[PDB]
């Protein structure tokens, strides 16, 4: 469980038009700019790992991150054991993985904060199509996305191939109540799941 | 530290455990007035039906015109301290309650997290994210009278009945809470996937008229 956990997904979809103008992120700007810390919902006292790769592809900006913080993984491990959702396990093929499943359930989205400053794991991203996919092997995670080509993965593989977490369970729990009041949280996540062709039938995605 | 102390003071919670005017689709959730009044020592108060998460006790239970109403008291020092620490790391709580009300981090976190009531078969009363029976909105407050007053359906007669009960030292209490922050965190992801959580909660609030009053309810 405490072993590293990889997370991948789109930080932005070019064909997607943001609601707020501030979330506009065109291809040329992204390509022009192309390690970023990985934190929990933009709280820089909650860094859990780092972005291990970023690739601008046909449909958007894809990234792969690695959750390495032992403190964070341990807190997650303990919490996962007290989750009814986690206890239900994944769908038929995949084998149970409490930590990966808790992470899939709690932080189902990605959020690129451009103050690029950091990638935050959050309950749902503010940009659509930013579903977060967790797994123990980065190849497997990248393979969860149909839009990526072999050439796309080669570029990503080339990249990914003191505990920074200064928060606690209390902080994560305080974050959880905020998550319950995010409007259209599940519909957004399902929309994202649809847009990137990821199913619960071949991943740990809970939405 | 002084305010920190107030935060961990007792929290009362009130609301209907069942609405006689609501017909549930599932038979296991049926709870008729005659059955309630017949069955009608303090019941334990727990978090989402977890025996290892008892946070207090029920201080009053009353069958009134519109359903079964109950009042409970959250007393566990450990649970309250956990909640206090988490409440300070919540954007929702930072925004505060509707104007006139005094901010109360602990009361607000409880109002946001465990907005529903769920009566288990009487064995216990559980604070949950949303109850399976409709109209089971949970209302938190520092004083029993105030909480009871948030419900327009209760008459002066109804309150006098409840009051007599809570003014009356339970067997539930040292600290009965045998869980921790990790336990509550684990449970919080479960709540994120309950279907139509917010709509149900808004329907509940309007059904019991808590909308017509001002409270710490976040839904």
């Amino acid at each position: 469980a405490v072993a590293p956990v990889y997370v991948g997904g789109f930080l932005a979809r070019y064909d997607q038009s943001p609601d707020e103008a501030e979330l506009l992120l065109p291809r040329d700007v992204v390509e022009h700019w192309l390690a970023l810390p990985l934190n929990i919902n933009h709280d820089d006292t909650a860094v859990v790992g780092h972005v291990a790769a970023m690739q601008s592809v046909r449909d958007g900006l894809f990234c792969l991150g690695c959750v390495t913080s032992p403190r964070f993984l341990e807190i997650v491990r303990r919490a996962s054991e007290k989750s009814e959702l986690v206890s239900r396990g994944p769908v038929s093929p995949l084998q149970p993985d409490k930590v990966v499943e808790f992470l899939s359930g709690s932080y189902a989205g990605l959020s690129l904060s451009s103050r690029f400053k950091a990638v935050a794991l959050c309950s749902v991203g503010r940009r659509r199509g930013t579903l977060a996919v967790y797994g123990r092997d980065p190849e497997w995670v990248t393979q969860r996305f149909p839009d990526l080509t072999a050439a796309d993965r080669d570029g990503l593989r080339a990249q990914w191939q003191g505990d920074p977490f200064r928060s606690d369970s209390y902080g994560l729990l305080g974050n959880s109540v905020d998550a319950l009041y995010i409007r259209e949280r599940l519909p957004k996540l399902r929309y994202d799941k649809q847009l990137v062709g990821v199913t619960e039938r071949e991943s740990y995605v809970k939405a």
